């Protein structure tokens, strides 16, 4: 059994920007994701070889997953908040792909989720 590489988180090649909305979704929106009591599951990527999950990188093609944003807003990777807004949004689809409705961990994306809509609703206007 072998994990995929992670995704990128740095690459000349890309383009990037600073703007105060990045800044929010980092201050605010990842910091407030990442403390949360169920944010575990979600701060690496998943480790199809030690979870015995062999079909999961076959289910799931782009996988995300908040330690991957996180090095992401910390090294300004991305040029938008759009990219950024993409990025969670594949990380809590990938889970309710992968898993059942009821299940822990889709109990658990689904509380994150939540507090992820909270946040983004009050996204600043870009300065
Ligand atoms: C470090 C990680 S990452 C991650 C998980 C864990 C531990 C877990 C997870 C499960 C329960 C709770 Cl409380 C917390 C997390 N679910 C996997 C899916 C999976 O193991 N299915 C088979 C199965 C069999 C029996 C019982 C439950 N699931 C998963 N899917 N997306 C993410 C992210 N995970």
């Amino acid at each position: 059994s072998m994990n995929p590489p992670p995704p990128e988180t740095s690459n000349p090649n890309k383009p990037k920007r600073q703007t105060n909305q990045l800044q929010y979704l980092l201050r605010v929106v990842l910091k407030t994701l990442w403390k949360h009591q169920f944010a575990w599951p979600f701060q690496q990527p998943v480790d199809a070889v030690k979870l015995n999950l062999p079909d999961y990188y076959k289910i799931i093609k782009t996988p995300m997953d908040m330690g991957t944003i996180k090095k992401r807003l910390e090294n300004n990777y991305y040029w938008n908040a759009q990219e950024c807004i993409q990025d969670f949004n594949t990380m809590f689809t990938n889970c309710y792909i992968y898993n059942k409705p009821g299940d822990d961990i889709v109990l658990m994306a689904e509380a994150l989720e939540k507090l992820f809509l909270q946040k983004i609703n009050e996204l600043p206007t870009e300065e």
